[PDB]
């Protein structure tokens, strides 16, 4: 239950590879995963503003407007091991209300928006609460070139220091009031372990 | 959209065994999948004696109607198949909200064995409504009787003990009692490169 506002809860979250060696098999890679004492460390939001886009709209404009407790960081160390592919994103909300939510996902390289996905999602009653479901979205081919650029490179330091100018914004909406629901910046190194994280939350002081 | 009555219509359908061979690598195997339309008529009476048939049995079921819902489904199943799990989904649509019940019934000499039951919401998706059965997990009946045909050192003696196996699903609106559909399963084993196989036929008389 980290990721989660008063409102609204990212259960699971996966970024994944999958191939069809034939009509009855497959084989699934997963690059990064969520959800597969619950107290979160929090780190000071303006050590990050610069690696996000902000003008009207960018992630200081949207942590301002709050609720500040929707905001979070997501440390991902990914796993590129992996030698008809499908190259996805799943995940999945919960929330008590019945809502239709809007998730937009932002890419940005050198703090600066690349792509943006914006899909709007209706809730399904489940087990005593709503839920949000996004399966298997397909990642947007700038993306899938950056895997097979990172991938070219012959040391892990060198994905490393790639990445540090990589990240994704991720915002979640009431598309009924235009709330935050949720609002998840995402950071990223490849893993010498395999896919790791840790969550924090975002605060202001 | 051959598996379709006038209120639901079956997209997909698909009983898997997936295994995790470390926390970021799945195999998927598929035993069974489904997803001018005609498609050809077969007299239910043929059937009646390999499925359950006391109140509430399959003729009942035919009887009451409507018997547009009623169709019966050969597969010819993939057992090439070297941390596991062994599911089932779905997916259904229809033009209606309704709250449904699927009920499946699997049979061993017309006679039943296991009976799962499940209750599914609708989504709203697109103008219509949609309802998933992800991830259902199989009986340890059926588990178990998927390792005792492995066993049987040929395809023909699988086929034979397959003769006695049938399973029979019926959706039904949970609030009306109303059949949506209703799916009399029968098998054989593939022996086909391209694996899994169906044909998918109207139940009617
Ligand atoms: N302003 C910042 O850089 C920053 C400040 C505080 C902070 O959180 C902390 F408070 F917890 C951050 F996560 C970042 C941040 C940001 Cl915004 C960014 F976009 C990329 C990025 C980092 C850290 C890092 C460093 N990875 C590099 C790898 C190259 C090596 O040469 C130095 C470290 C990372 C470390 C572990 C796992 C994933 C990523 O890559
Ligand atoms: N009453 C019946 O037997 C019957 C009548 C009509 C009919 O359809 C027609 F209307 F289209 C049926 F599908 C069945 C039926 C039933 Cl109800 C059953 F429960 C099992 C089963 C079959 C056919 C079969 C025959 N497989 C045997 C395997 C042993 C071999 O020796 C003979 C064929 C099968 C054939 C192909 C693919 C899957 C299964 O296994
Ligand atoms: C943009 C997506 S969202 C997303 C996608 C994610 O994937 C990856 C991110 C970074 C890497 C690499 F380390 F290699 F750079 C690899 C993958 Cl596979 C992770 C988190 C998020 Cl949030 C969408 O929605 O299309
Ligand atoms: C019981 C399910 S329903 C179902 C499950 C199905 O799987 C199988 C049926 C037969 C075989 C074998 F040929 F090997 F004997 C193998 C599988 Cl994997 C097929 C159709 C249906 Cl309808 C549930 O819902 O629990």
């Amino acid at each position: 239950r980290s990721v989660a506002s008063s409102k609204l809860w990212m259960l699971e979250f996966s970024a994944f590879l999958e191939q069809q060696q034939d009509p009855d098999t497959y084989n699934k890679h997963l690059f990064v995963h969520i959800g597969q004492d619950p107290y979160l460390e929090a780190v000071d939001i303006r050590q990050i503003y610069d690696k996000f886009p902000e003008k009207k709209g960018g992630l200081k404009d949207l942590f301002e407007r709050g609720p500040s407790n929707a905001f979070f960081l997501v440390k991902f160390w990914a796993d590129l091991n992996t030698n008809s592919s499908f190259y996805g994103v799943s995940s999945q909300y919960e929330s008590p209300e019945n809502m239709i939510i809007t998730c937009s996902t932002k890419v940005c390289s050198f703090g600066k928006q690349v792509v943006e996905k914006v899909e709007t999602e209706y809730a399904r009653y489940e087990n005593g609460h709503y839920s949000y479901r996004i399966h298997r979205s397909p990642l947007c081919e700038y993306m899938i070139n950056f895997i097979h650029k990172l991938k070219h490179l012959p040391e892990k330091y060198m994905m490393n220091s790639v990445l540090e100018n990589f990240t994704i914004l991720q915002v979640v909406t009431n598309r009924d009031t235009q709330e935050t629901l949720l609002c998840i910046a995402y950071v990223f190194e490849v893993s010498a372990s395999g896919a790791q994280h840790h969550i924090y939350r975002l605060v202001k002081e």
